[PDB]
């Protein structure tokens, strides 16, 4: 870490603290993540998954037996973007461009069999050019919020799929549109039960195999599903339709990233630029 001057704390994950930092030699500004042999090998495969919609891992410094990840630096995240836009909301054309770009990112990682596992507005980073990028991709495998967790994770599936990322990104899409979190659980059972209340308690009709999942209980209350027009107004039909498919209970029915890219909602995509105050 001797090659860097820490200019400020950009945040604190479960893994460790992130710092905005300046390369003493190059003067490139980067985000420096302090973490805390298999983890080494996994992290080094991440150095090779490069895409415009993935925050670039620049370097990996294993020294004195600590681990530092040097990332491409961006000035804002979508969480901060949202709180800033809450009065008027993010315009639909920009919401739509953000979703499209993230889906692109996901389609890439997913085709290389890498999952994110922990998508949330704080790890979605934006720039002045209207780009949006996925941060912390692949780090969960390498080693607090439940709001974006897929139901098969909550029900105790150990072997879950890329579908878990589509679920989280659905939850985020709805949050951009409405300016409220979709399913703000403050425990595992609260999170599961908020999902049930909105989408209906899942059963064998909608999700074959559900009743045999590890933490499924026949004693779960039986709530009826709500209409989507009540969940995310004033989103149009194409958008509700797509959101519906990203929030399918059965991971095997849930839309893939690559198929979501083809949905009619994206017919008139554009790439607006946000007004960001840095
Ligand atoms: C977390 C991870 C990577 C990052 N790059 N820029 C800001 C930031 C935050």
């Amino acid at each position: 870490m001797e090659n860097f001057q820490k200019v400020e704390k950009i945040g604190e994950g479960t893994y460790g603290v992130v710092y905005k930092a300046r390369n003493k030699l190059t003067g490139e500004v980067v985000a420096l993540k302090k973490i805390r042999s298999t983890a080494i090998r996994e992290i080094s495969l991440l150095k090779e998954l490069n895409h415009p919609n993935i925050v670039k891992l620049l370097d990996v410094i294993h020294t004195e037996n600590k681990l530092y990840l040097v990332f491409e630096f961006l000035h804002q995240d979508l969480k901060k973007f949202m709180d800033a836009s809450a009065l008027t909301g993010i315009p639909l054309p920009l919401i739509k461009s953000y979703l499209f770009q993230l889906l692109q990112g996901l389609a890439f990682c997913h085709s290389h069999r890498v999952l994110h596992r922990d998508l949330k507005p704080q790890n979605l980073l934006i720039n002045t050019e209207g780009a949006i990028k996925l941060a912390d991709f692949g780090l969960a495998r390498a080693f607090v919020t439940l709001w974006y967790r897929a139901p098969e994770i909550l029900l105790g599936c150990k072997y879950y799929s890329t579908a878990v990322d589509i679920w989280s990104l659905g939850c985020i899409f709805a949050e951009m549109v409405t300016r409220r979190a979709l399913f703000p659980g403050d425990s595992e059972i609260d999170q599961l039960f908020r999902i049930f209340r909105t989408l209906g308690t899942p059963d064998e009709v909608v999700w074959p195999g559900v009743t045999s999942m590890p933490d499924y209980k026949p004693s779960f209350p039986k709530w009826a599903r709500q209409d989507f027009s009540k969940v995310v107004p004033p989103l149009d039909e194409d958008g509700r339709s797509l959101l519906s498919q990203m929030l399918h209970y059965d991971p095997n029915k849930r839309i893939s990233a690559k198929a979501a890219l083809a949905h009619p909602f994206f017919q008139d995509v554009t790439k607006p630029v946000p007004h960001l105050r840095l």
